[PDB]
């Protein structure tokens, strides 16, 4: 906000195409010729905070930002481009990944993850539409719009419901929560990448949550027993554990086996983007 | 009465359309006629739709699993504006007539709708009007001390919906605000706060001192229609009126109200 650049943006870049509904473009920076992503924002002057949190990150696992630009009523937000876009864009096309494929990304967003939460910042978003590959098979975390900035306990009723955490939805009778959150919206973005869709996806988002509310409520499995690995089960039946004061932080995560066996790399993501031909 | 056969067997799958199962152009196999086909307590959208004879309720041709429906040419109200913009304050006040018809005898079924928005009001070829999907509607029966289901889609939503808290709960009078809701939606192509979050919208709704909306654009609109959305947008339930008694309001019982208009809009579009 403060360190705005009020400046037409397509000074330095030409757009090249429309990928978003915000809306979303491909542009090119004219003297660097480095592609870069311009989110695009209807703004009558009279949640810009994703600015915020992206100018104050600095890892890998999390998209790169570059500057905003004001014009026109017009705000642009300009960041780090990824060729394949989002894990959903490419899952809908390829099918299931394979479970190299689903433990390397796990490794990667817990990357994120921890990074983000000893920055005390959630990201409260974590889907496979909010990952996203570039060319070279790597992950990067994007979408922080309702992400929250900590400086102790969040009280707001916001995510997308089917990756919701169940404290968050209850916050409005339970109190607080906190960046355990992404943990859990993380296990069902790993079955979402193992059948497609989150649990419960047909199901109304609204009753989603309700249901996530009753005592007795059971965390999601995976559907397939015998198609998955010890492993993987495990992964699911810790990262998706109802009391937020029992579940694994993301430092705790990312030394489980499912995320420290070898083998994973950016390989993986390029033997997936193969079968998008 | 759900049938173990095949829809295809009576009908045909002629051309796609977009609420859970898509929509399927369709014909009947012996006489000529055109229905739409959904496809997917589970028996309860059907429940609900049997035991429907009203004009303005979508008609019901049996389920078998594929809930069979009338056909409705120009889609949903939706995506008619979509092509045609901002309804005139006639147009949609025939529009709210013709709904409060079809929530009045819905209601007098013991029936609520719980998820009234533009794109859920279907206009037939006829220039008729007909209210769809009821796959969260709601059947009072004779359950004891129930309170309502924590449903619908946020924009559209009553206050009183929103809340999950103990004291609370809501009844039919939820339709009418979100009638009112989606007379703005017809009229400004968004219902309110719309570039919001949805659930960041629920909270709101639930706050101390919320104010419900109304038109953006004061000289556009009549007295009658500004009128109108003030009290079906009725903070209070008690306060709210009913299906009934918004059938005899300033705006939907004035002259000039004809199926007439429903069919220069549908020129709009061709
Ligand atoms: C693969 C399926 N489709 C085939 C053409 C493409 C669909 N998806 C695409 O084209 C696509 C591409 C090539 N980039 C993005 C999005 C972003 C990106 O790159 N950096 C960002 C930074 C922030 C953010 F909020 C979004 C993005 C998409 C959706
Ligand atoms: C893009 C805008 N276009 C209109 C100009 C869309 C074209 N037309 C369309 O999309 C369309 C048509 C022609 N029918 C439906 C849906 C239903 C219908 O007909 N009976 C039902 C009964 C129940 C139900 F749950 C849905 C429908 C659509 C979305």
């Amino acid at each position: 906000d403060p360190d705005i650049f009020n400046r037409d943006p397509r000074d330095h870049y030409d757009l090249l195409q429309r990928l978003g509904g915000g809306e979303v473009f491909k542009a090119r920076d004219k003297v660097s010729g480095d592609l870069v992503a311009l989110k695009m924002v209807k703004m009558e002057p009279d949640l810009q905070k994703e600015i915020l949190i992206l100018k104050t990150c600095r890892h890998a696992n999390i998209v790169a930002y570059h500057g905003s630009y004001l014009w026109l009523q017009k705000l642009w937000i300009c960041m780090e481009f990824c060729g394949a876009g989002s894990l959903q864009d490419i899952y809908q096309v390829t099918g299931s990944l394979s479970e190299l494929q689903i433990s390397y990304v796990c490794r990667e967003v817990l990357q994120g993850l921890a990074y983000l939460h000893s920055q005390k910042k959630i990201h409260r978003d974590i889907k496979g539409a909010n990952i996203l590959i570039n060319d070279a098979g790597e992950v990067r975390l994007a979408d922080f719009g309702i992400s929250a900035q900590i400086g102790a306990r969040r009280l707001s009723f916001i995510g997308t419901p089917y990756w919701m955490a169940p404290e968050v939805a209850a916050v409005a009778l339970k109190g607080g929560y906190n960046e355990l959150c992404d943990i859990w919206s993380l296990g069902i973005t790993a079955i979402e990448l193992a059948e497609l869709q989150p649990p419960l996806f047909d199901v109304h988002p609204l009753r989603v949550l309700f249901l996530m509310t009753k005592s007795g409520y059971q965390p999601p499995r995976l559907k397939e027993k015998g198609k998955w690995s010890a492993a993987f089960h495990n992964f699911i039946k810790v990262t998706l554990t109802k009391s937020p004061k029992k579940r694994p932080s993301a430092t705790k995560m990312l030394s489980h086996q499912l995320v420290s066996q070898p083998g994973l790399n950016r390989g993986l993501i390029l033997d997936l983007l193969d079968k998008l031909k």
